[PDB]
């Protein structure tokens, strides 16, 4: 048995590895290299341009926290946009809210969707929901063109090298601002406090040029580099996203494996050094 | 340049790797294999039996949280025992409390101490403190024999395979109980919620057979497996260790890089699935 290893200039000097039970599918799509394997201990794994995007064992931690943070703060969210997220995990979590009327997803690479429907059936099951509408386009252009405004936008992107390069700049954050309702919320994958503090500061800086309240929360997930991933949180009201306005008690949420009411606020209690770096932006 | 890789039957199917700038020292001590290298991005690294024990870039997260959790809850701690901890990082953090009168350390392998004094000078600097007394012995025997009782015991062990095998059993926890003051606290390295839940349950079960209040807290640290490490927390009073009784405001604590008042309590807000596994023990 061989091993998959995740090396990158975005985290030089380190690498994480998973033992391969069997390769399931590889291809070169119009945007990126796509790989899918069954690991010996983390179940199935999806890779894009050499970088791990999810595994069945732990994806629930990142998908539950990116979704339920903003969706327990938003009072009555009707219309939600997912940027990126071809795997469908966010969408799966959004579907659990009966009151949601529409879920748009803008994903640049339809191969990701198709591969996920074929190889990750418990992650892509929400595509079946009649409220979901798929657009295959660069979200940088989609957000320049869209007529609707959203109650919540969840930016489930890949990393800045590759097709997501258009999603980590000031201009993208203006477009997010303009496409949210006046009391709307954005959350965005914002990388690892252990090694990407220069990025994190830039992103916070971009977001603060527009939004009243910009916060940062941290998620424990073994299969992203350094064992964790941040959520950059944007709010038009001074109140922000650390405090849920509701509990998730109905039967659609019984199965939740990471998120709960308490760890929502916990996730925003950051390490001393990050606070010190962040203040003064 | 070669890479160091951390493979183990304690985390099958995964491995974490660091790029090696230069090997500094290797030996076979009476208890274990010892390796020290300078990494390209994490600074210097100490390995024992193929397993990473610390790196200069991140050790502060594990050393600050294991120490300051219990030391902000203990009202006036006079006498503290460190089990394991040859590197001296706990001791470094303990020395910052002026009111501490004595710090005992029981480490089985003196080579670890010596290597740390030579190669990790900002981690071992606390050995110079006149309050510190070193015993070279298996802590399982030391705790059977010691006459003093402690206000706080910090069990900074290596993993269960190797010489620390005597420290992950019921009998060790009775010895810890008997060597604490009647209002005394123990904290112990208790592994990763992502992959060691069977262990975590056993340890909680051992601790609950004796202690009034057993809690579990989680630390984000990129260089342990799965990106995180737990602290098993033992308390003789129903009040427990989630809430600090003091703030660390004096000049000896200004330099702290992870711990603060808020993230003390945050660290005990665990993922939904762990709560579900833990309840009923
Ligand atoms: C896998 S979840 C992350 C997803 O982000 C998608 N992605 C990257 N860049 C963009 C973009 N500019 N617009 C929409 N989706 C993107 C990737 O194709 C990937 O499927
Ligand atoms: C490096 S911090 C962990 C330390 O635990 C020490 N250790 C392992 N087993 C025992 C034991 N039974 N008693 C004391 N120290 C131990 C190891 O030698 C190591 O230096
Ligand atoms: N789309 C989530 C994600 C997070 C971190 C990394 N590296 C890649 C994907
Ligand atoms: N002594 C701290 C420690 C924690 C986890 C592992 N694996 C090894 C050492």
């Amino acid at each position: 048995k061989k091993w998959f290893s995740e090396f990158s200039i975005m985290w030089p000097g380190q690498a994480f590895s998973l033992k391969i039970k069997k390769i399931l599918y590889e291809t070169k799509s119009k945007y990126q290299n796509v790989l899918v394997f069954e690991s010996t201990t983390y179940g199935k794994v999806l890779v894009l341009d050499g970088v791990i995007q999810l595994t069945e064992k732990d994806e629930f931690a990142y998908h539950e926290m990116m979704t339920h943070v903003p969706m327990t703060v938003s009072k009555e969210p009707k219309n939600v946009l997912v940027v990126g997220g071809g795997d469908g995990g966010i969408i799966r979590e959004l579907c659990k809210y009966k009151s949601v009327e529409n879920i748009d997803i803008c994903e640049i690479d339809e191969t990701v969707i198709e591969v996920s429907k074929i190889y990750f059936k418990n992650i892509s099951c929400g595509y079946e929901d009649k409220r979901v509408n798929v657009f295959i386009e660069d979200a940088s252009k989609f957000l320049e063109n869209v007529t609707n405004t959203y109650d919540v936008i969840i930016v489930d992107s890949s990393d800045p090298i590759g097709p997501a390069e258009t999603l980590f700049n000031q201009n993208f954050y203006e477009k997010i601002y303009n496409a949210l309702k006046p009391n709307g919320y954005c959350v965005a994958q914002c990388e690892s406090l252990w090694i990407h503090v220069g990025t994190i500061k830039n992103m916070i800086g971009y977001a603060k040029k527009l939004f009243k309240k910009v916060e940062y929360a941290n998620i424990s997930i073994p299969t992203y580099p350094c064992g964790c991933i941040g959520i950059l949180c944007c709010s038009k009201t001074d109140t922000g996203l650390t405090k849920p306005n509701k509990k998730l008690e109905s039967k659609e949420f019984a199965d939740l494996k990471y998120y709960n009411y308490e760890n929502h606020s916990a996730a925003f209690k950051l390490p001393a050094f990050l606070l010190k770096e962040i203040e003064n932006i």
